């Protein structure tokens, strides 16, 4: 096996068609499946797996109860076959904590995970199923990471820590690591002002990461990372299309090197394609809370504050509910070009749906086409109601 | 790995012998087993699998109500070991959708789903586990295809799919993929008057389906492909042994070129096996309902106008609740020709048991013997009251 | 691979170590585990499985009602990972019926089910995982087989058929199968009056078969056979010990060619390793009804009319209830001789344990040892009570 | 493959980072789990499994009542996935007994199951899933292991066993075997007075256990083997930091030749890395019952009667209860050391939690860190009340 190497372009992106979905929600109704939240999609060589971070209990199980928490010592990540639910039975543990990452670099996989209390986390980094590294917060306040996957270019897998306020300036480091080896860390540097969850993809360019301020801003910051020199810039989409939740209204200047201001304290992971023309950023359809999604054509989002949507794709309609969002690619595919994808965490139960206890999610994912398809939408579609 | 061609003639068939049976209603009555419908069964070189449109809840859960229902956006086609029922821990999810065909061409498998409201579906169509190609609604009304499996030579995996009108002319198209990626297509030609859920298989002659005319024959249309050419004609089963269901009783002249008239707007997927002598086909016993299955071997059926039965086998008997019926081979078995097999449906629930509130099925599967054996009746089994 | 050929003796019978059991009655009260009845053990080259006959249902389903029923569309034979329960979700149907047999003959594995009604019932002989051959009953009543494994010499496996009376005269068939197809057949030559249930081993001497007279015998009939000249003889084992059931006391002389009387038309599937000095019978404890279970040394049982014990071992004791047990080794093992093993049946349930409506088993299962182990007994250990 | 050598020393261990958890208590309020207790981890080259002694029924089973009872025939040693809990669905059985060792020696894994009456008690020893030899018991009262990984090498594994008085003078052996065949066995020698559950890990200078001392002892006892020379010496930890529970408290000066008094007839299975300046020893952090769990950096430990603490680390509250624990270490890792890992038994229900009727346990391991990473406390995290 060889690394994986980032030599092709994006494919162009006409529309959006289903990929996975694995329904959880509504087989745990009834069925021995994982509370979760945070999930993400990677891709293997050979598979792709769906990821997330098990909450160390069933829906049905008693102890659901109490799940909408954040950081407990019962929460590990998890990967399942794609498009199947996270049950207890199917499920494999990659690592123990309550942030977290996973690559493949084309010859393995590299997953880390974040465990401890505020002032006291630190991140396991995991390659090839083993424990390789380790790394001691250095803020003292919640070490934590991208919550979705990491990218690799001829073995280097770089991935974006924060560690430090979520209300206020933090201490961002990006890790550059080969075979769960550290090679390198480096400062933030740029002009975002607040750093997390950064969802990524590589393409022949480097590797771009959309991440949330979760401070001061309503756009989003984008830090691009050179994996063979091993270092990055950041700033702002520049877009006046916003795409944090939650979010002012869409202006008709956007700024690229600040955040845009209205909403305070926070955000949501979320993710953008940023290729010029070939542009395509996605939002939660509501300004106000985490539901609806919505893909939006963009040209060149990323460096013109006038930039306004010319094409667009509803995921999930404004009355379901939706959630965290985040980039992969099959790297392995056959072809001339990566085929962008994403997936929707549709988040059930708490705070929003409080006649249950728990707070968990189903998965959507979605892949581009070339065609221009017909678009339907994609709720998790279970009935609250049921599990009273 | 080379691609797999059909150079093999059938096999004589003098009666059917029990392939596979998944008891998938007994079971669910207490386990995890996923609702399904429109199941089927294909063989990969080295395994065969049962196949079908999850409904993404189990029989007892909840979600469960409300299944009867055709096309959401929880369904999808799984894939699982043969003579297993299809449970939430061992079933593989092949795609998204709810309408599928899904073949091994010798070296990969291609599977294809379509989802999307009525007038906006599309097709995604996945080789090697990975989506690779796409396809719109041309008609914009409920693009939909085979439901059973498809058939390769020398890498060549014709599909039938329509879209448009269920109660009169609608638009077919019989697409050819190699690798997941589109060859050709081609519109229906031919005196079929109308095509869907085309039941297929394929020896040295060239590729066979028997599908359905949902509009006013009861006898069943018939599609033959040249793989190779890429090329197909079209006309009915001109026997008056007729097998769609509803339909008339058998008169003693049946019609080659034009539907036999009596029941319109309805029918069932079903299969035959056209052989000149070695000709079998397959069929509900009521004429009313999906009730009861039998095999009639009937020479000659294709081509001759006043064929009737020579010999016969009861698979199902009229007692017992049928449905859906195709045909599939193992084209990687040893030996000098292909032993026919088929499967039923075996539907639960609604509309014909509306004490619950579920509709679902089980699988019975035979194949053909050289011998001429003893014949039982395979009915699904469970009690309905059980579930109350 | 190459074909096994049975070229070492039998090691030193000294005792029996425990090999395998797997609780499934315990685990089945709240788990999803099927029903099941005559089980076996069978070992392929890398792995050795528990096998039995489904009743397609688990123990808590309430399809459970009327498993003591013996033939069904619903039973299929299944294997499942040595010493786990047989449940839905990790059991592999290897073939639909409910009479079976199952053997590896060093590159792949022959499976052969039963299935139909009393008069018309019909075998299909599966080889890696394909139907290959199907047989016809030959006398219209019940066709049936071992219910245990099968032994294999240079790829020809033989197997033992009865199809007629189980309280007369029957016609009993040795086949001898090679990649599932039929090399052979002969009727049953010899002096053995009544023939069922054969459980088979083999050695360089030939195959070895200890079946079940249910006409007129409480002696067992032995079947011998030579693989390689595909030919046979049978007898009795000439021992007073009686080891049918049920039976009647020991005598001080027994029969070598015609039943021992006292006891007519029942029996039970039953095991022995003839090997003069070294042979050990297997017999329940009771006289009257399937319980206990006990290991006897009784030097040239089959031929020696007065021979009695001057060894034994307790497997399960008379409090306890047992059922059929048949022989199986692994043949694939390192050293210089085959380690005979055995499996008993415990039956729970009905008709002995009337206040369930089902009939199940677990499996226990032993192997020889050359040192002179300590004993324990084997119960199910399962509480009815749980149940009700 | 080749035989596993021990060419390595130990990592400097600097801190404990976590290596798997499985909340198996928490996830069987409502899933098919296992009741198990005494559970261990142990590495193949291309994976690491958890390990314990089932009980034959899963915790919500009603079976589980009773569970406290420590060997009954229902027993049995499974491993599964790393993480996983141990369901019914997804564990191995390795052998049949209730008493365990396991461990690879590089090309195939030896397990040795003992079972059998407290007077007639014998072990089977497994070698690439089959069993080899059989050794029986030897004084007649309760032959029992290590409850945790043997350690190999160049193919040669040693096993400590005893047989005889928990309370008073017992016969201790201990076994060299290769390929599961006994290559030697020899009496204990050295002056460690009582051996019991022998926790073990191996370096470069050969392996190192440490034991219960069940008999007078609070401090530990600690067999020395070379698996070359195949003999050993035994002592015990110098130290006066006293690691049995319960046990007095800490004196100044401990005892390197003879049990340190205070408590008897009691103990619980721990484990040391005895590494002159790089030793850590564990210990319940309770001096009566088994609650707490802390790591100790005691420089010298083993040698030196006066050696206090330099370093801690918390592994679970005293508030939380705690139970076995042991050693074992991925030496198939890459990297010029190997790291130290360990688990801990926390045991839930009975004695301490009465309300319940069952015993079982969930496990949390940790490895070895060469960074002074911050410490959480990792609690079983299950609610008794759920279960009532
Ligand atoms: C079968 O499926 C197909 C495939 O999916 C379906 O076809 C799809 O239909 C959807 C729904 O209509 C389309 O999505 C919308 O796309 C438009 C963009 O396209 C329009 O505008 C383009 C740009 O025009 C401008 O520039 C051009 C330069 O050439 C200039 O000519 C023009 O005058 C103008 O200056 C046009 O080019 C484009 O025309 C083309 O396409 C037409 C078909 O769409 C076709 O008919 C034409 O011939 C031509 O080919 C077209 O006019 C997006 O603007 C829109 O997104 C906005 O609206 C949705 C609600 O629907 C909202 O959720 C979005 O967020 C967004 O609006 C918000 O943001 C804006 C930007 O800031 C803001 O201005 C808005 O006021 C609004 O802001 C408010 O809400 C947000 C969100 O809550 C909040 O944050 C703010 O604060 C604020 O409160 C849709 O994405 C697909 O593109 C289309 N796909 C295809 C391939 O056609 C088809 O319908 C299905 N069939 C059936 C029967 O169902
Ligand atoms: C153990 O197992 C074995 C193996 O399974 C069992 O043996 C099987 O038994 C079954 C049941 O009887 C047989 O199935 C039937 O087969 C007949 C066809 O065979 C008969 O007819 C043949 C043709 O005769 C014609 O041509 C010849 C030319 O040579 C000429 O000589 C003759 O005079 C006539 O012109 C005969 O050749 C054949 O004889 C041979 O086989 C005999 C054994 O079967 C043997 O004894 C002979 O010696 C000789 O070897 C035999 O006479 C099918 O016709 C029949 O199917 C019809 O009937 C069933 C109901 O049973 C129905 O469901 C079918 O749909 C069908 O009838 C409908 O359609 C017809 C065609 O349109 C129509 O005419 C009917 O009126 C009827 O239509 C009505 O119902 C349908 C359905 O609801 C509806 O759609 C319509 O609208 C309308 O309302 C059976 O398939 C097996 O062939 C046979 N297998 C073997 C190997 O023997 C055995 O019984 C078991 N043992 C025990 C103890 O249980
Ligand atoms: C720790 O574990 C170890 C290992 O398991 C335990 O040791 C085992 O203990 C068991 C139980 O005692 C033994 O099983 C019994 O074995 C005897 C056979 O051995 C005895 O007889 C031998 C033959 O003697 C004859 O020939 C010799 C020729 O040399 C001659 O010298 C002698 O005078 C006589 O003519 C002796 O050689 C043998 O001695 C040797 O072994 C002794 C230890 O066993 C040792 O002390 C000596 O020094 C010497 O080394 C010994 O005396 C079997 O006969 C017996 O099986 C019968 O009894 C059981 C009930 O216990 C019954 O279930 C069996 O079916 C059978 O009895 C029925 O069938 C008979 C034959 O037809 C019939 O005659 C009986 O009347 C009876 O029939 C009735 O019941 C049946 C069944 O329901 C029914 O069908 C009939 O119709 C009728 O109603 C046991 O198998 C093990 O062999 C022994 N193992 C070892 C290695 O020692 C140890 O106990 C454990 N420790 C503790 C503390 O628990
Ligand atoms: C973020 O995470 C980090 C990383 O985990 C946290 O940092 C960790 O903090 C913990 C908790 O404090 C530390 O564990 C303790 O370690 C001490 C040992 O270190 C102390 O002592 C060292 C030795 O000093 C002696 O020798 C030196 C020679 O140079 C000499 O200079 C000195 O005067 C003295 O003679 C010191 O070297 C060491 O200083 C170093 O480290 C300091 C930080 O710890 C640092 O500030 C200094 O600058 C310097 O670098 C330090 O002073 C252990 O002693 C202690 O374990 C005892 O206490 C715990 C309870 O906390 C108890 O459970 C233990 O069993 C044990 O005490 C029992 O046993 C003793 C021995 O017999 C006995 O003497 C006691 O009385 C007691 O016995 C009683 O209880 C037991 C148990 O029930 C019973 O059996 C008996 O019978 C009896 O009843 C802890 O393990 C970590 O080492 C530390 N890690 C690091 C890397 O810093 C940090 O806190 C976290 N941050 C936040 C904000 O939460
Ligand atoms: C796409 C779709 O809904 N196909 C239908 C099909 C269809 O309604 C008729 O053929 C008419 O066009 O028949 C029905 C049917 O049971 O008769 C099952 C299919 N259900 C599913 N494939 N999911
Ligand atoms: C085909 C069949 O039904 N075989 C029977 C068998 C049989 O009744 C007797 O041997 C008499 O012929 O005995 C019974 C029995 O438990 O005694 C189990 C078998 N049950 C099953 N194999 N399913
Ligand atoms: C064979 C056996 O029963 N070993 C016991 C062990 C034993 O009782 C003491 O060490 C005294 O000898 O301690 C107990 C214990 O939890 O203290 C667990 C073990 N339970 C099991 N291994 N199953
Ligand atoms: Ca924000
Ligand atoms: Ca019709
Ligand atoms: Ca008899
Ligand atoms: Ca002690």
């Amino acid at each position: 096996r060889n690394f994986n190497n980032l030599t092709k372009g994006l494919c162009t992106i006409n529309s959006w068609h289903i990929y996975g979905k694995d329904n959880a929600v509504r087989i745990g109704e009834s069925s021995d499946v994982l509370v979760t939240r945070e999930p993400y999609v990677s891709c293997d060589p050979d598979e792709c797996r769906f990821y997330a971070l098990s909450q160390g209990t069933t829906i049905r199980g008693k102890h659901s109860n109490g799940t909408i928490h954040d950081r407990s010592q019962y929460r590990a990540l998890i990967s399942w076959p794609l498009s199947s639910p996270p049950t207890v039975y199917n499920s494999r543990v990659e690592c123990i904590g309550w942030s977290s990452t996973s690559c493949h670099d084309g010859k393995s996989r590299m997953s880390i995970c974040i465990s401890g209390p505020n002032n006291n986390a630190s991140a396991v980094v995991w390659y090839n199923r083993r424990p390789v590294a380790e790394i001691n917060t250095w803020a003292r306040n919640i070490l934590r990471t991208q919550e979705s996957e990491c990218v690799c270019h001829n073995g280097v897998c770089p991935v974006v820590f924060t560690d430090g306020s979520a209300t206020g300036p933090a201490d961002t480091r990006i890790y550059y690591f080969k075979e769960g080896k550290i090679l390198k860390w480096e400062s933030l540097t740029g002009t975002a002002k607040h750093i997390e969850e950064c969802s990524c993809y590589g393409e022949r360019t480097g590797i771009t990461c959309t991440c949330r301020d979760n401070w001061q801003g309503s756009n989003r910051p984008v830090i691009q990372i050179d994996p063979v020199a091993m270092t990055h810039t950041s700033q702002y989409i520049c877009s006046p299309v916003l795409t944090d939740n939650p979010r002012p209204n869409d202006p008709n200047i956007g700024k690229c090197n600040d955040p845009y201001p209205g909403n305070n304290n926070n955000g949501v992971k979320g993710f953008s394609y940023l290729d010029g023309a070939n542009t395509w950023l996605g939002r939660t359809i509501s300004t106000a809370s985490r539901s609806g999604y919505e893909m939006l054509k963009v040209p060149n989002a990323l460096t013109d504050d006038r930039s306004k949507p010319i094409q667009g794709q509803t995921i999930v309609l404004n009355a379901d509910w939706s959630g965290y969002s985040g980039s992969f690619m099959d790297y392995w595919a056959e072809g001339d070009c990566y085929r962008a994808c994403f997936y929707v965490e549709l988040i059930r139960g708490r705070p929003k749906e409080d006649k249950v206890w728990w707070t968990s999610n189903s998965i959507v994912s979605m892949c581009s086409s070339t065609e221009f398809l017909g678009q339907w939408n994609w709720p998790d579609g279970a009935k609250i109601e049921y599990f009273l």
